[PDB]
């Protein structure tokens, strides 16, 4: 299960494109249960994350995201729910 963010990386987020490519962000969610989706085409990183994460986990690596300036939209709640 996870609840899947649609992130946007552009001259807004940009700075999230490598966050989320970066190998503690590569990792977090998916070793959690969710994981990262990355949707080049238009440059939209989708992290699906279960809110069976930890709350830290859930919060502060959904909030990672905007550490990066990556913004998050929600696609579904817990592979959608």
């Amino acid at each position: 299960e996870m609840t899947r963010l649609m992130v946007t990386e552009k001259q807004e987020s940009k700075n999230f494109s490598k966050m989320a490519k970066s190998q503690s962000f590569s990792t977090r969610i998916e070793e959690l249960g969710g994981s990262i989706s990355f949707l080049t085409e238009t440059g939209v990183t989708m992290i699906e994350l279960p809110k069976t994460v930890s709350e830290h986990d859930m919060d502060q690596l959904l909030h990672d995201i905007l550490a990066a300036g990556g913004v998050v939209g929600l696609d579904s709640e817990v592979k959608l729910a």
